[PDB]
């Protein structure tokens, strides 16, 4: 039933930039194109990790391979990617195999639940919303355990607020946001659950990480979603012929709706850094 909501790489290409990044971009400086801003976001995350030549970076939820390839090119690291999409696995294999490097590059069709190999640093961009609340302690424990004494990880994720925090903004908007979030986690990312920033932080701490102040990316997601939404709309006829009127309308509701709730400050997007006790200063 969650399989009813699988969509082809054809469709995503009709709103995403040529890197095929499916996550909040970083418009610093403000005038960057979406493509440039996606590279800036990858850099934003990678720069937090204290990566040195010859380390192994794990990317959990590696999408179509851009983050891994950028890490190899910039940092001369080995890379391992995990994805649960067979399509993304295939594209990543092609992206990774054709990098001019001596470093090791591997993409695995499996979840973090199944991965327990030593790595030096971890990046996870907008996969965390798929994991589910019940699995947070296990996720952070696993990340802590596979890393060395100086390990670091970044996790970028959309977030909501506790229903109490929301009801402070008025009951009407609070219930309407809760419904829209249920839509995201049913029709866009089936089986998902949006965390709060507080859950992301506290679960990391319980596992033993040091957690600095999270970075809010909300204004940047506003811009990202506007550009996505404008692109899909411009590509409407193509999108419908690639899929259906149903999928097109589904993604326009998601894109326009997310832009609206981020604007209204009912959603946020946090980039959280997790530092192990022996992490560099
Ligand atoms: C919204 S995409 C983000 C992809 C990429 N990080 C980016 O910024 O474009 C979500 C990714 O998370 C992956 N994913 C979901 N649950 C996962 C899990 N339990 N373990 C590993 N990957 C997972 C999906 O297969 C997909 O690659």
């Amino acid at each position: 039933i969650q399989a009813h909501y699988d969509v082809s790489d054809d469709f995503f290409a009709l709103f995403q930039d040529p890197t095929r990044t499916y996550s909040c971009a970083y418009f610093e400086p403000p005038e960057l194109t979406l493509e440039e801003a996606q590279y800036a976001k990858v850099d934003l995350n990678l720069d937090k990790l204290d990566l040195k030549p010859g380390m192994t970076l794990l990317d959990i939820g590696c999408g179509w391979g851009t983050t891994m390839r950028r890490a190899v090119e910039r940092f001369d690291v080995n890379v391992i990617g995990l994805t649960l999409s067979k399509n993304q696995h295939a594209r990543c294999e092609q992206v990774l195999a054709s990098i001019d490097t001596n470093r090791s590059r591997q993409v695995l069709l499996q979840g973090w639940e199944d991965f327990a190999e030593p790595v030096d640093r971890i990046v996870s961009i907008e996969a965390f919303e798929h994991f589910g609340h019940e699995n947070y302690d296990d996720f952070f424990k696993r990340c802590f355990n596979i890393m060395p004494a100086d390990g670091r990880m970044t996790v970028q994720s959309s977030v909501s607020y506790h229903p109490y925090e929301m009801a402070a903004r008025g009951k009407k908007l609070s219930f309407e946001t809760a419904r829209f979030i249920k839509f995201i986690v049913t029709e866009i990312f089936p089986g998902g659950r949006l965390p709060s920033t507080e859950m992301m932080v506290e679960h990391g701490e319980k596992a033993g990480f040091t957690v600095p102040e999270p970075l809010s990316l909300r204004p940047h997601y506003i811009k990202t979603l506007r550009i996505w939404g404008d692109t899909l709309q411009s590509n409407k006829d193509k999108a419908i012929e690639v899929t259906s009127e149903e999928v097109y309308n589904r993604y326009m509701k998601y894109l326009r709706g997310c832009e609206h709730y981020f604007t209204d400050e009912m959603l946020d997007c946090s980039l959280v850094t997790y530092l192990k006790p022996g992490a560099a200063a």
